[PDB]
């Protein structure tokens, strides 16, 4: 029971935070997001997960070292020289996949949601053939490709992966399970497996099509990032009420680090993730904010809906609003109005931004 | 001696403010703009002295009378049914002028400065012609009078009530002292004074000129008043080095009513002239502001180049710049931002004003 995830890659939507860090790596909820599918996976129960690191492949590697001990199931990296594509990973560990003969998963990095698996597999082994698709829908189809999806068996009439403006509203959750016989299929070259062999495959109507409970998000873009952690913090309010901290200055879903540090006198709002090692001084207010580690906010601020990098400090009287991106290691002066910039790492901010535009 | 000040103007430049209370009632540095005037007419050893407002408001009426035993002086006053410029006042009231054979003072209500009261009478009475007017230089002319002053003998050559052509540096700074003679050449049909007597007194020689010592500004515009208050407070400082509050938390040259509040752990920057009984709460950062009576400013927000008018109610995290002005008995709720945005009286705002705007 071997299981895939394509990541890496360069992560281009993300930027601001991606300049530091890989994607898979940057925190999600106190956790990274590939952390997350891991847990996953391991939960369900794998004994091999195959993981292809086309990015920087040190600090992506070593973090893998240390949690296949905590998680006490073996993990192995393919990569490459170059850039295969996201399908030439499955070209690349053809051999890996080929002496068993087990159907396996295939998951995208930047995918956070509920996960299905198992009930996956029942449905797979139902349905009998080589591919399944995991399919949610979702209101804006030109983001992510669309599948036509019929009632009972849900063969896929009709695939496209680059969706037009009215043609279908259930979308690819990009979550897949593929057979050993599709590799014979894919070639060594870089392709892309989203485009290429769901085109051909939807041709001979192997496809077939599972749907999803609940809050299916991307974290790839750094809206779409916030979006999902709303969406995810109201998921676990549903699930571990316990996990999320009450105060009487916390109002709403708030997951607060252990290590993280909340000062007096202060509103946190709804929505907000603090990481590890933070602290937050008296009288700040922060409402759909995502705080990654070691991170100082001074008095007297206000924060909505913005992404705090890694060893950020935001002055004192600082007023962030409209995804305001800060990477790693960012110094934001006192006194200062920032609205929709994305500020790349280790700079300093001398003056306000009125209106989005990228801090060089 | 006698003195008249033209008041009229109910819609001139102060709007908001004005909109609740006549012009020369509104505070500026914790004193009305014609009690400033009134004072350093009592200085000055006027006898009585007359305001020409062209609108009836009762509590000014109230005012006044309540004022004239503090001060010594009888105040009256005179209306005209249409406003006949503002020549038309020294018309309208010249048997009171032409009863004395003494020079008498005209003032504009705007106007404030250091005021050379017996230095100017004395020149009027050295000089000895029909009409004594005193000028200082600015740097832009355009909006002002502009005289050309002969060397040393104070002489004016040439009075226009507009440049255009760039005829002389120094403008008048609204300040006449004129003779008894000078009220025959005026007539009770309306006119206006420095556009249309001012020049052919100026064409026989009759108009002299004294340049003043130090910070004439006009307090008609609102962006004019705040920088008005801040000259103010320096020129207040080196005479008056103890009345301007000193503290910790206090930076730079404020001026605190000592019935007003200022709370914990907070920074009040330069040039801030508080009101009496306004209450400043935890972490409040103001600059560059004024803040009239009775206005409550809750904790942790930041104000800077603001007017805050009568009793108001200034949210938490509320950030305030650009000249922006409140009316009075306006209530900001918290988490907003106001970039400037005039606000009308007795108006309750629950949106943030991203560019210059006016708000009923
Ligand atoms: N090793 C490797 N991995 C790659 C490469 N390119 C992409 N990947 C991995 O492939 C996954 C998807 O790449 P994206 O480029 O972010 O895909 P997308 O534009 O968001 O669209 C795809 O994902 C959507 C769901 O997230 C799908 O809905 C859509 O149809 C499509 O499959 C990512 O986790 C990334 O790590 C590569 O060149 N090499
Ligand atoms: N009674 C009455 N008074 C008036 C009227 N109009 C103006 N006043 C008063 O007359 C003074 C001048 O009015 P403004 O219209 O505001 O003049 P300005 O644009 O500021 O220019 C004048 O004053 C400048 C200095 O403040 C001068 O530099 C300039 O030469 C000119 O005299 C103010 O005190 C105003 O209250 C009126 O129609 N009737
Ligand atoms: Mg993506
Ligand atoms: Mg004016």
């Amino acid at each position: 029971m071997k299981a895939l995830i394509l990541v890496g890659g360069y992560g281009t939507r993300l930027r601001p935070l991606t300049l530091s860090t890989p994607k898979p790596l940057v925190d999600f909820c106190n956790k990274p997001i590939l952390l997350h599918q891991v847990e996953a996976l391991a939960a369900a129960g794998v004994d091999h997960v195959i993981l292809a690191v086309s990015y920087m492949s040190q600090v992506l590697e070593k973090e893998m070292k240390a949690q296949e001990q905590r998680l006490g199931i073996r993990i192995s990296m393919s990569h490459e020289e170059e850039p295969l594509g996201t399908a030439g990973p499955l070209a690349l560990a053809r051999d890996l996949l080929s002496e068993t003969a087990d159907p396996f998963f295939v998951l995208n990095s930047d995918v956070i949601c509920d996960f299905p698996f198992q009930a996956m597999v029942q449905f797979h082994r139902h349905h009998g053939q080589e591919g399944s698709i995991l399919v949610t829908k979702v209101e804006e189809p030109s983001k992510y490709g669309v599948v036509v999806c019929e009632a009972d068996t849900g063969r896929i009439h009709r695939f496209v992966e680059k969706p037009q403006v009215f043609v279908s509203n259930k979308i690819n959750a990009g979550m897949y399970i593929l057979s050993p016989a599709v590799l014979q299929r894919i070639q060594l070259q870089p392709t892309s497996i989203e485009k290429e062999v769901f085109p051909i495959m939807a041709k001979e109507g192997q496809l077939y099509a599972m749907e999803l409970q609940g809050f299916w998000m991307d974290i790839g873009q750094p809206k779409d990032f916030l979006t999902g952690m709303c969406l995810f913090l109201q998921s676990l309010r549903q699930k571990q009420p316990e996990r999320l901290c009450s105060g009487p200055g916390i109002v709403g879903n708030v997951l607060v680090d252990p290590s993280a540090r909340i000062g007096q006198n202060c509103s946190i709002g709804p929505n907000v993730s603090l990481g590890p090692g933070v602290v937050v001084e008296d009288g700040v207010c922060i409402r759909r904010c995502t705080v990654l580690r070691d991170a100082r906010i001074r008095s007297h601020s206000w924060l909505e809906s913005c992404i705090v990098g890694w060893r950020c400090r935001v002055g004192q009287w600082v007023r962030m609003e409209n995804v305001t991106v800060l990477g790693e290691d960012v110094i934001v002066n006192d006194e200062l109005y920032l609205n929709g910039a994305s500020v790349l790492p280790h700079k300093s901010i001398g003056e306000s931004v009125p209106e989005p535009r990228i801090i060089m």
